């Protein structure tokens, strides 16, 4: 058997099909089993339109061996595009087995899984490309966000999004998202996305209250401060130029928004900003982004 073929075969049991039914829609995914007692994970958009609008959208998992049975959203996130079904009371599921997405290095040769009965599913080859690559997402009502992606040379598309990015061990490294290169969720904010969902039915995640724009002193401009706002209170002004928040320099908008979710809830943080041509620190306590669920 081939090198890919194998590593394949191995990790097939694992994923499945996600439908979404309505009077007169369709959408389809991929999803991978991340717990025996029937979890699992697939990106917030494969069912988005499922979720805001639950009581005409239908949602199925397929399996490999041709099953198919009814399931549940636990929780999902908008904002790391992940989402958590569950299946309930299905016995001797191949439950997908978990690596450590920071001991993936450039050049590692990974798979792209889809779902093996999906409609237009798809199986891709090549290697990481690129580890911690803030990359923007833009099909629903949900916010567009940024996440800290593992980007790879293997397509993903339609056919293997929502599906497992793959390490030569079998191993789950990332969870493919087509909302030419690729871009994964890294296994290790997937962990800690899902454990979260799979407990509370939410995560909570720090804000600012701050929308940017990418500047020639590079990095994210302020384009406009909330009332009320950790950025208010903090000192942050409008056209300030942000070059690190935490521990993070920050080359764009896209690594803002990325370097704000890094940050602690309620601890003092310092943003650094070029401000009318200096270098200004400002503190700035981030607020949780779901105050009744915090």
């Amino acid at each position: 058997a081939g090198r890919f073929t194998k590593v394949a075969a191995a990790v097939a049991d694992s994923v499945v099909t996600i439908e979404s039914v309505s009077d007169q829609e369709g959408m389809q995914g991929s999803g991978v089993i991340v717990d025996g007692r029937g979890y699992i994970v697939t990106n917030n958009h494969v069912i988005s339109e499922a979720a805001n609008n639950p009581s005409q959208f239908k949602t199925t998992v397929v399996f490999n061996d041709g099953k198919e049975v009814p399931a549940n959203l636990v929780g999902r996130d908008p904002k790391t595009d992940l989402a958590v079904l569950k299946v309930d009371n299905v016995d001797n599921l191949t439950v997908a087995r978990l690596g450590d997405s920071s001991k993936v290095r450039v050049g590692d040769e990974v798979l792209a899984v889809g779902a093996p009965l999906g409609l237009r599913s798809t199986v891709t080859q090549g290697i990481v490309s690129a580890l911690h690559r803030p990359v923007p997402l833009s099909e629903g009502a949900d916010t567009d966000t940024v996440i800290d992606a593992i980007q790879t040379d293997a397509s993903i598309n339609h056919g293997n999004s929502g599906g497992p990015l793959i390490d030569m061990d079998a191993q789950v490294i990332g969870i493919n998202t087509a909302g030419g290169l690729g871009f994964a969720i890294p296994v290790n904010e997937m962990k800690l996305v899902a454990n979260s969902l799979i407990k509370d039915g939410k995560i909570v995640h720090p804000t600012l209250g701050i929308s940017t724009r990418s500047v020639n002193a590079s990095g994210a401009q302020v384009a406009n401060v909330k009332a009320g706002s950790p950025a208010q209170k903090g000192g942050i002004l409008e056209n300030d130029v942000i070059v690190k928040v935490g521990n993070r320099a920050v080359a764009d908008s896209d690594e803002f928004v990325v370097a704000v979710r890094q940050l602690a809830i309620g601890q003092d943080a310092p943003i650094e900003v070029v401000r009318e041509g200096r270098h200004v620190t400002l503190t700035v306590k981030p607020d949780p982004d779901s105050t009744l669920e915090h």
